[PDB]
């Protein structure tokens, strides 16, 4: 009915209690599940759904092999009821294409797919399942975009993009759509230095973007966006408790202005929510795989470059695989203020599992309490032995 | 539109006639169903479904190995369509965890599920499909509920949970929730000595609930419950019908304020609509085993300890597998009173039937008719060899 | 929203014109296609779908093995949308039990279904899909009801049950419902002998129905049943033109108030449309065997004894199996008249076709046009050596 | 609502994006998707759909067996959701037959399925999902039509029929339906020699259908309909850029009012859109075989005889498969222009991968951009060897 409005601050997030999980590699052992990766969770007004990229084949089926690639004519951007599996059956697609990101701005949703070879790669924005606006390739350079949802904020949808080297500089741009349309297009300011796949959050009429410098930085890159004077500002995330993968070992001080050294040439998508003493960081356990996941609570970490955890809880353990990690929100909940929630993504099969020929995912999700939860570990439960 | 209020009181009961079957196993040899435990039904204003606890993998897969196994970060709460089997494709998740309770207030409906390792479990109350509340242990030895539907009243909706003991004295709560919100919450008191799996009902702006004394009780336990209140009272059924299981053989003479004694350390989740003359209560024909069901007219089994039975329906031959039972009714229905239902899990595989490596369960529910109709009996119907 | 009433005559039938066909042999050699028989149809005031007996099991699953048999506690009424097959997935259970009927009133649909065993059956009156009323066995020998759709006329939608035996006289009865419960029933008036699988249609306030005399008869008789009065007539199809089955060859002059002998103690459910001149019946081709499928224009059938055919269809060929039939009509389509329709049971398996150890069909269904079309054949269409 | 009216021009089109491709070959291999061919896209005005003509079987099924051939009593116009597979468990029956055309008036949607022998098919007319008209075939020999969207305005839906020889003179006929009745038809009139399978698409009230000339032409016949006037007029392409398959080399001068010949008595449905500078002819890449696909824009192709490409995208590479193709749009799209869509059918299995005993198809669809797109090739993806 009208657009919303990001008029509400965070919860206070004391612990992590389970959304969702899908146990879709375990299901799909016998069942018509399809082959994913990057995937995430977004809420219309009315419902919550998982979303990610299918691979167009299923698990057990034999065009399973060769799903470790990024980049084929056959993914689509595909959505599917809360903590069910993505089956044949269930499954919704959005639009076409290798690269995703999608939001509900409290009237319809808008998709975004990106299609294309390499060099010569185009976006599709879909308003309210119809194609409205296409962007083409400026860098000639893989076009790609966030991987978990965007935010909207009385009708202004930023998004970020990145066309360009993963190893070097590249064009970064943030555009801010309504309706699927352009209202406006803004190259990358601040100091972060490289951005890929952007995780954001909005609260307060300002949208938080914790994203992946690919390039050298072992801390996160932060874009603050102000959706109604449609302007935004980057830095990194200054603590030292250090949330890319893979990483250094953590120093006593991070770096608020430039990438932290270490690890050049690789990441992954990760996020955090960063709201003063309220501020909680994601990462996995392991600095050298994407193995395990932890929250830490690490008051100040945008800002303090000595700050350390002060709790914590482990999601995944460090004995089982996770993957990608973003953030979401339900803006339609009820009550005074917004609950912050992330999902893991848990990838099985290749390249850390390569008695199979296939990679997929399955999906946990956690959302904040105010109380002080007991914690489990949640890992995506698959014997990949089955499977042979 | 309004919140529901518990105006009618029970029909009157004189036989019982079939309400829904879902044939799980038998359709599940050759069709993605997913292996279920603890399952019930509940309805909403407009349609009445089928729930239970998946365990995250179909019967023919091989995760469906090890699912004899209570509590694991694999199972959910599902719903799906009355009297059609629990599939991938068509099962609905309500929440994650492996204890639950759903009810429906006549605005929308409240489900909980608890997960958590055994010492540090926490329920997570979802209300409109959105998570509201969490309540973590408070004991550190399996905080668990219902497996049955709560009932509300003006918006109250009662649930007990226990945590501690399942051998020993415990710690049982009542809490009084509305719109996902904790009103209020009671110790036990009364002279129950230990509850479990309460079964649940209402009628006249009284909830009455026959729960499980798994410790020494062979009678069951009653719980009492005024909404408005928001106080309960406990007792034993008096009646030497004994309802649980294991059992001794029925005396001549039950025990209305303590355990009748005889087995210990054990028993099934039964139910009972207990309502003066109009009483019936369910049990296993077997003594020792989960095998049969039967109901059984004992008017004012409640109060009276020398109360025998008048009348009676068996619903699945001894020859035959049973589980979990429970009570739920169409709070929506036309007409001036609450008819009386009730579902049997049949319980197929381990440990009963081993040479198969899992377990699971299919469906059987009846409601009340002022007919005396004629009975079947209600097998689950699978033939085990089909799996090997 | 308002009752319907049966304002309508009988469109003029000058042929039939392919209506649905579900292919659901063909598909459930290789999909989780359930095992059914006894199909039918009926409209909704949106929608038209198909309806049968499931047994509960798939055809390719080990338990299809013995669903030769007519009555199990595995069997329900499930519906599924019009010429897709009955598939686990998307099939909805009506009700439970072994004998079914089911139609829409204008506001809402009532489905009746009878379960027990043989000497103690009963039938549950769903209305608005809940349970309203119950009858119980009045004879004690296979309470049985139409197995195709019911009519209603100003909310009163009578109902032709038996009970008693299919080898000599039995007790018929009609019971007018409305919201599911009993306004009246009468037994059985007029001269048809045997009564068994009433095939009814509605137009200008008054119920024919077509049915099966298993005792005696190869002539079928007909109740006429006025829903205002809630009373009814019987007699036979006066026409030699005679459409039970197996049935001896075609006489020159029929019987009115008699079964037309030859043949004892068997038939099969057919149906028919008596409106003077257009007038048209439905038969198997094969004198001895459930083969083929035909429709005669056989002018004044009911009334005249030596009424021959005028004109015909060909609706399933001499050497493919036909089975059951029945009428239903869209009482809700646009224009000034209704609409003939009919369904043919394509029976698969035993025991015709010995070398699967299964029995199940598909449909195929017609309506009448005002054309007179060109005409196809229409088999089941799968290999039974698909199957081995 | 309202009918919808035709009130917009085309849009402006530079290039084409990816809209939606099902790859139901890819997913099939081991899930329950239902063979089909002849597919096409429409819209509702809350929803786009793919429609195909079904098989009556999966791809994995034993009956897959024989799908090369056209025309069998197993065939049905299905419909499902935008990119989903047709399997068995989402696709919708529309009506029974092996031609078809579909398309929704702004009210509700027309569907139309011939069926029956050669020489004595009939067409149904279906409109709100029942069936309202039947035309008889005239000429005795295939009656069929367009195998893509028909198009309304105010009401009138023309459609495009033929019935009579394939590689001679033929009787083609032009209706003019409202809800589901006929107002009008006309032989056809103008110099198109032969047309069959019909693509067409609407722009200020007039619609505009590219034909395959099957008996002479390798030039596109193309009829323009007057759906107020309810007139049409029919002629070649000019263009020397021929669009038939197989087809001669590209001359330098067409035929406006002739077939160009070279081919006789074969032809691939295809589709173009023409409206002067603004016109882009699809077309198979090889000049032999259905592989590969392109699209051209060839300024005022429909009248210019010496018209040649401008620019062009490839759709799919020559050494892929290709099958028909033909034109839709989202007429209840927002903004001020219609943008043009299309599909593509990607045939698999017979003739021309004749290792397998089946014949099917996956979808391919595009719409235009106002950008300079990026061009990829779409294939379907599937490895036929998987099959084996
Ligand atoms: C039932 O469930 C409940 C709820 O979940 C469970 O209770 C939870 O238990 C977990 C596990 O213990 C806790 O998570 C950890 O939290 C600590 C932070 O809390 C500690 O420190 C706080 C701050 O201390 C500072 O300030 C205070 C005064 O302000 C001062 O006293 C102190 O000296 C210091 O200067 C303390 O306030 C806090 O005490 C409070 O809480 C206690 C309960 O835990 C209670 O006992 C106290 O009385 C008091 O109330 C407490 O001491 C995190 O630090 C920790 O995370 C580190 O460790 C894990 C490994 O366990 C690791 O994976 C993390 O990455 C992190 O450590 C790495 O990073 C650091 C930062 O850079 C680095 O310093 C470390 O060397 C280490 O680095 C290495 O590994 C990483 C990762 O591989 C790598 O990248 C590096 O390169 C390097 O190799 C955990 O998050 C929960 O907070 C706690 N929750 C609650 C509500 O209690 C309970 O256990 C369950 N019950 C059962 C029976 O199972
Ligand atoms: C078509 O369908 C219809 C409808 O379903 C079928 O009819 C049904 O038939 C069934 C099976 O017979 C009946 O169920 C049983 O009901 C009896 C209760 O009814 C009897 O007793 C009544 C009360 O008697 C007392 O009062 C009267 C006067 O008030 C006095 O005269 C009498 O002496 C006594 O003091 C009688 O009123 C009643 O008579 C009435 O109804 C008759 C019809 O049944 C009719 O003939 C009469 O004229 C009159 O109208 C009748 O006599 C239940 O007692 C019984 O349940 C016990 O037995 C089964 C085994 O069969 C067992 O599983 C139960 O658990 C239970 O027995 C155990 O528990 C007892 C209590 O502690 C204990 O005392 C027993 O020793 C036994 O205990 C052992 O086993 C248990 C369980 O394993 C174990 O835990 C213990 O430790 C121990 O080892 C049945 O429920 C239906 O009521 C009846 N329904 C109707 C409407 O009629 C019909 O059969 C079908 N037709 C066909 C052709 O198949
Ligand atoms: C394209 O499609 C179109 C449309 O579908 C196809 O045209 C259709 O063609 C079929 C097949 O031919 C027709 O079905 C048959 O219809 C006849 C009835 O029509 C005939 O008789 C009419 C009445 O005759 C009487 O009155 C007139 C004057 O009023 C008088 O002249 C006459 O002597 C007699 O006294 C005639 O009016 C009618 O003529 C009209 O139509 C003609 C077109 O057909 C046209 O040529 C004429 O000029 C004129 O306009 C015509 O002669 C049915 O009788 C017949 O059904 C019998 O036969 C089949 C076997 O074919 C059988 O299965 C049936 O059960 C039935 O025969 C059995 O039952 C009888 C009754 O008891 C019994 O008498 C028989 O001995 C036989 O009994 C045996 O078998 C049964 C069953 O196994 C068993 O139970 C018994 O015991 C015993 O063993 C067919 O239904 C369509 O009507 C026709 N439709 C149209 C619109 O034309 C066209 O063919 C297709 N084109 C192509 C190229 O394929
Ligand atoms: C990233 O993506 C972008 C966007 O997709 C990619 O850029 C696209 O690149 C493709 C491939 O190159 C282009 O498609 C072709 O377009 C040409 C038409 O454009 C050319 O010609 C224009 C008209 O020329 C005439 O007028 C001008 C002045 O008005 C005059 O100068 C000239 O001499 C002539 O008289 C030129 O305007 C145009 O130039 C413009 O654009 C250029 C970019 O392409 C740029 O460089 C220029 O500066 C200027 O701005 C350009 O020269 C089509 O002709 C061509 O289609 C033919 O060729 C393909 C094979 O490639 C074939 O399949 C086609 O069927 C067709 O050729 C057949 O049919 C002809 C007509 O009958 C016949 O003449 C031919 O002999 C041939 O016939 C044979 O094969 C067929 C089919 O098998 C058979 O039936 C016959 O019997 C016979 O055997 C392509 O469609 C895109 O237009 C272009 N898009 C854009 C926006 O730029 C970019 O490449 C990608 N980047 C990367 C890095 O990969
Ligand atoms: C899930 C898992 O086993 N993670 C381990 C993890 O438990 C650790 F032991 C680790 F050494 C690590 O990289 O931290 O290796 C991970 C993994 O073996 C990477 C190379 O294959
Ligand atoms: C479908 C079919 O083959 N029907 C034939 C049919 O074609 C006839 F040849 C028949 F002899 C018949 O009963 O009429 O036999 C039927 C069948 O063989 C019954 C005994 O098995
Ligand atoms: C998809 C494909 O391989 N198309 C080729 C295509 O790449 C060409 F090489 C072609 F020679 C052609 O017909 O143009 O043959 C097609 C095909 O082999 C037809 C006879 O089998
Ligand atoms: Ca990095
Ligand atoms: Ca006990
Ligand atoms: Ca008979
Ligand atoms: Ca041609």
């Amino acid at each position: 009915r009208d657009f919303n409005n990001l008029t509400k601050g965070l919860c206070t997030i004391n612990s992590w209690h389970i959304y969702g999980k899908d146990n879709a590699v375990r299901i799909g052992e016998d069942s018509d599940v399809l082959v994913t990766r990057e995937p995430y969770v977004s809420c219309d007004p009315d419902e919550c759904r998982f979303y990610a990229l299918s691979q167009g084949t299923t698990i057990r089926g034999k065009h399973s092999n060769g799903t470790i690639h990024d980049r084929s004519q056959y993914r689509a951007l595909i959505s599917w009821p809360l903590s069910s599996p993505p089956t044949v059956y269930n499954s919704r697609v959005e639009c076409i294409g290798w690269s995703s990101t999608s939001c509900h701005d409290g009237k319809t949703r808008m998709s975004i797919c990106i299609s294309g070879p390499n060099n010569n790669a185009s976006a599709v924005i879909w308003y309210n399942r119809r194609p409205v606006t296409e962007i083409n390739t400026w860098a000639r350079n893989i076009l790609r975009t966030q991987e978990s949802e965007c935010v909207c904020h009385n009708g202004v949808c930023p998004v970020v993009f990145t066309d360009g080297s993963a190893t070097g500089p590249a064009e970064t741009r943030i555009y801010y759509f309504k309706e699927g349309k352009i209202l406006k297009w803004e190259p990358l300011a601040g100091t972060a230095k490289h951005i890929e796949e952007c995780s954001c959050y909005g609260e307060r009429a300002e949208i938080t973007c914790t994203c992946r410098d690919n390039w050298q930085g072992s801390n996160r890159p932060v874009i603050r966006i102000d959706p109604v004077a449609m302007t935004h500002t980057s830095q990194y995330i200054c603590s030292p408790v250090l949330t890319d993968n893979p990483r250094p070992n953590d120093p006593t001080v991070g770096k608020c202005n430039d990438p932290y050294p270490g690890n050049n040439n690789n990441g992954v998508k990760g996020f955090s929510y960063l709201d003063g003493v309220n501020t909680w960081l994601g990462r996995t356990i392991s600095i050298a795989s994407r193995s395990g996941y932890e929250m830490l609570k690490v008051p100040n970490a945008l800002t303090d470059d000595k700050s350390k955890p002060t709790q914590g809880q482990t999601i995944v353990l460090n004995t089982d695989w996770s993957g990608y990690s973003g953030s979401f929100m339900d803006y339609w909940a009820e009550g005074e203020c917004y609950r912050a929630c992330f999902y893991v993504e848990l990838i099985r099969g290749r390249p850390k599992e390569d008695k199979v020929w296939w990679t997929s995912n399955s999906i946990v999700s956690m959302c904040s309490s105010t109380e002080f939860l007991g914690q489990w570990d949640w890992p995506d439960g698959a014997k990949i032995e089955y499977f042979l």
